[PDB]
């Protein structure tokens, strides 16, 4: 229970999966028109079942903004093997366990990153971390700028469904 910049930050619960499907069916119409393959795959990733099992992981969050669910992320403390393959670049440092960002779908009906930019920033200030890491789709541009934005580092290239641009954060607290 965060708030930032008015904007509600919080866990999912399990009764906002529909809605949150939602959001990520938008996103994923949306990433489609940009030509990039992310999220456009037969397994349907991220599906129903990779929601839920955020929210039973406790890897789910969500922003709301004006008592609507605008945003959604996951948010993973620990280990991400395909990271330790970095290429093209190297991390800033390579300590073991940080804080990951993944199906990060921010609404468009909320549309100017405005609201990305804000619900991401307030995980970061919510969570001690201070590692903070992403990767996005080379074709995400909307992806780097915010990740740039928040500043996040590019470090390199990350071996993930093809390629994926890798970024961290340290949080100076």
């Amino acid at each position: 229970n965060l708030y930032f910049q008015g904007m509600q930050i919080r866990l999912a619960f399990p009764n906002e999966i529909d809605q949150i499907m939602l959001l990520i069916e938008e996103a994923r119409a949306e990433i489609a028109k940009t030509g990039s393959d992310q999220w456009q795959k037969e397994d349907g990733y991220p599906n129903r079942n990779d929601i839920i099992d955020d929210i039973l992981n406790g890897y789910a969050w969500v922003g709301i903004e004006d008592g609507m669910l605008a945003t959604y992320a996951a948010v993973i403390d620990g280990h991400e093997e395909v990271y330790d393959a970095i290429y093209e670049g190297k991390w800033l440092h390579d300590n073991h366990r940080y804080l990951t960002f993944h199906r990060i779908a921010i609404s468009n009906q909320f549309r100017g990153r405005g609201l990305a930019q804000t619900f991401l920033q307030g995980l970061i200030e919510g969570h001690k971390g201070p590692d903070f890491r992403c990767d996005t789709h080379e074709k995400n541009v909307t992806m780097q700028h915010i990740l740039n934005k928040l500043g996040y580092q590019y470090c390199g290239k990350v071996p993930l469904d093809g390629v994926r641009l890798a970024y961290q954060k340290i949080k100076e607290k």
